[PDB]
């Protein structure tokens, strides 16, 4: 009936969780995620640029009020995120004066920083995505800010895990990413687990996204990256699930600000990149649950190399989706609709345990 | 029968031609130009960076070439553009010593090019599309390289006009853009030209490029366009006419570089936006064919107030459309196929003026 009940024996079953649903302001919402859910991500608040905006500059205020929340409603707490090369303040990559970071300037940075934040939530949350999304495409390092001036990519990672470690020890430290599932990617996130284990520093398990479509990933890659990471002896968890059904956007992930253009937003596209403002339709809302249907029968199936799975929502309007990567659209990624009612995919996806 | 003979009573038809028709490489579309098209645009050799690449420096050998090249056929002869600020070197826009040009000195700058180039092909030149797209989707002047530096929009059109006029008397002028059906802009366009008829700067005709697809635009856009146009006095024309039959770009008509991101080379994005690297399947031919045939019928109702309709190419190989927007893609935007055979969509084309 509930959907943390039903797979209560495989996995924990969460969800992100906004400022509104912490506050309380988002009744519908919160009392749907005490019902259903028994992990929760909070969506922002916790990120490096609203905790530490500036220099000199602190703010734990919300991520407080997520922290308190989490603990009332029993739920499996955590944060999210400590070491980014997105929302990631200016001030973070450069000196007082102006200089580009040197390397132990820049892992001073790195250790102050998790000391703040995961030091400062010790026996509270549970569980830290402590490097997120630093792998590319094919496999190698980003050359991203936090990698740049580091200097050495599997330098960052070590470092971030080592002091998450030291100031958080009760905490379990994942490796959350994206297109996880993608052969060429998946073989660098395995290399760069192993350099932390024959390292000694300790890593829990390696998150993945589940960002996905209608028509991506292919089930083999995702089955195949689930068997690669729970060999190396760590939890694979889907960290932030959501289908994306509109036009483009459910072929592949999309990144950067290209489709933020200003020209997607005229008629031409409006009309086709958004088609379903009106509604989702009898035939598209069916893809969806077949879609949910066959992802979650394929999570169940391997139910002992996964810890938890967590949708990216609650309901439809609440999804980072709506707006990105093409702002003013109308998407249908999550489980609840605009009503807060169940839709035909969740009853499919409550019906998978016991199928 | 072909595509001169049967549009000859209605408009000029025209084509772009590359470096490679030119120099006679090409050899099996050149044919088909001479067979098709009595009109002609040098899709590349008379753009700035091509015939002014560097300060000082000079390089109008392509584009002679192209001049000669249409006097075998007698061709209409259409130079592409004088002022754009795309493919127009930086140091247009700078002084010798790395400042930026002065309201006068860029205007100089304008004045020196035109000569240089409009100038220089008098009596074998008959038209140029003196600016080429400044007018943006909101219907206001786009903040350009040359707009900045001139300071004002209005000013760079009345002068490039009044310099093309000067140094190119004989030869029409045009001002030609993408996005033309469209209504914020095509008013924009409409605003723009009364200026210069105000100012009693020479312009004769606006450009609708016609870089379009199957699902965009509709034919009463491009129809009100058409009207709008020609109640200034004006001659409407199809300048860089192709039909995009791939997805996302067959909706609309995009700019910029985003699709350039490598992210739309990863295989997932590969199979939706390039499923056609075998061939065209029938369906989408006969989609192409209908279309190409809507449309040319629209020009055809619409003849009296078009002077020329030109495709931007003869076979779709060397389709600019193939590497943009998404590179390494395989489109079929031409009215010849890979192997310069007719595809559906000429035959449509050709029957248009026959048609009852």
């Amino acid at each position: 009936t509930s959907l943390k009940q039903a797979y209560a024996q495989g996995f924990l079953l969460g969800t992100a969780v906004n400022a509104d649903i912490v506050s309380g302001k988002d009744a519908a919402s919160a009392a749907l995620v005490a019902c259903h859910f028994n992990a929760v991500t909070a969506e922002n608040v916790m990120k490096a640029e609203v905790v530490a905006p500036r220099r000199g500059v602190q703010d734990f205020s919300a991520a407080d009020a997520f922290v308190a929340y989490a603990q009332r409603d029993r739920q499996f707490v955590v944060g999210h995120t400590l070491v980014w090369h997105n929302q990631t303040p200016e001030w973070f990559f450069t000196t007082a004066d102006g200089r580009p970071n040197t390397p132990a300037q820049q892992l001073e940075r790195m250790r102050a920083h998790i000391a703040a934040v995961a030091g400062r939530y010790t026996g509270k949350v549970q569980a830290w995505d402590v490097v997120n999304e630093i792998i590319d495409e094919d496999g190698s390092y980003r050359s991203t800010n936090w990698v740049q001036r580091v200097g050495d990519g599997d330098t960052v990672v070590r470092n971030a895990f080592a002091f998450a470690q030291r100031y958080a020890p009760d905490a379990q430290l994942y490796y959350n990413d994206f297109n996880a599932w993608r052969p060429a990617k998946r073989e660098g996130i395995v290399r760069m687990v192993k350099m932390l284990q024959q390292a000694g520093v300790r890593i829990d398990g390696v998150g993945m996204q589940g960002h996905w479509g209608l028509n991506y990933p292919s089930l083999r890659d995702i089955e195949d990256a689930i068997d690669a990471y729970a060999a190396l002896g760590v939890k694979v968890m889907i960290t932030e699930l959501d289908i994306d059904v509109l036009p483009l956007t459910k072929e592949g992930q999309i990144i950067g600000t290209g489709m933020a253009h200003k020209q997607f937003q005229l008629p031409e596209f409006k009309r086709f990149l958004d088609p379903y403002r009106d509604g989702l339709p009898a035939d598209v809302q069916a893809q969806l649950r077949d879609r949910y249907a066959e992802l979650f029968a394929l999570f169940w199936r391997k139910r002992d190399k996964i810890a938890r799975v967590s949708v990216w929502g609650v309901s439809d309007d609440m999804s980072w989706k709506n707006d990105y990567p093409v702002p003013g659209r109308t998407n249908y990624p999550l489980l609840f609709d605009r009503n807060h009612q169940p839709k035909p995919a969740l009853d499919a996806v409550v019906a998978v345990p016991s199928a």
